[PDB]
């Protein structure tokens, strides 16, 4: 599914991320736009054989499992073919214990490249919210 801006707005405001560990909403768009351009389905492949999934490229050196990644870990309990569902809250979910996880924000590469320090309220401004 690709999300429209305001439509995964909501949907992340809805599942507890606006907000979430004090990152705004509009700091959760901002990293979706970059990640994935709001499609659920985009995949990456990392030059270290993990790949990343979903709207928010989670990445399977930690956090699912897709069978191919040596050595990595599973901390969402989930196989990454969940991150890509049209529902996000398996994305959500993780992405809750990634910001948790002692870096915030920072974990998602492109957010501090391209989000961080920018006006993030942007991305939301015009959205019924
Ligand atoms: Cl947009
Ligand atoms: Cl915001
Ligand atoms: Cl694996
Ligand atoms: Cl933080
Ligand atoms: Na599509
Ligand atoms: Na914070
Ligand atoms: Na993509
Ligand atoms: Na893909
Ligand atoms: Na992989
Ligand atoms: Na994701
Ligand atoms: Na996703
Ligand atoms: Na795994």
């Amino acid at each position: 599914k690709v999300f429209g801006r305001c439509e995964l707005a909501a949907a992340m405001k809805r599942h507890g991320l606006d907000n979430y560990r004090g990152y705004s909403l509009g700091n959760w768009v901002c990293a979706a736009k970059f990640e994935s351009n709001f499609n659920t389905q985009a995949t990456n492949r990392n030059t270290d054989g993990s790949t990343d999934y979903g709207i928010l490229q989670i990445n399977s050196r930690w956090w699912c499992n897709d069978g191919r990644t040596p050595g990595s870990r599973n901390l969402c309990n989930i196989p990454c073919s969940a991150l890509l569902s049209s529902d996000i809250t398996a994305s959500v979910n993780c992405a809750k214990k990634i910001v948790s996880d002692g870096n915030g924000m920072n974990a998602w590469v492109a957010w501090r490249n391209r989000c961080k320090g920018t006006d993030v309220q942007a991305w939301i401004r015009g959205c019924r919210l």
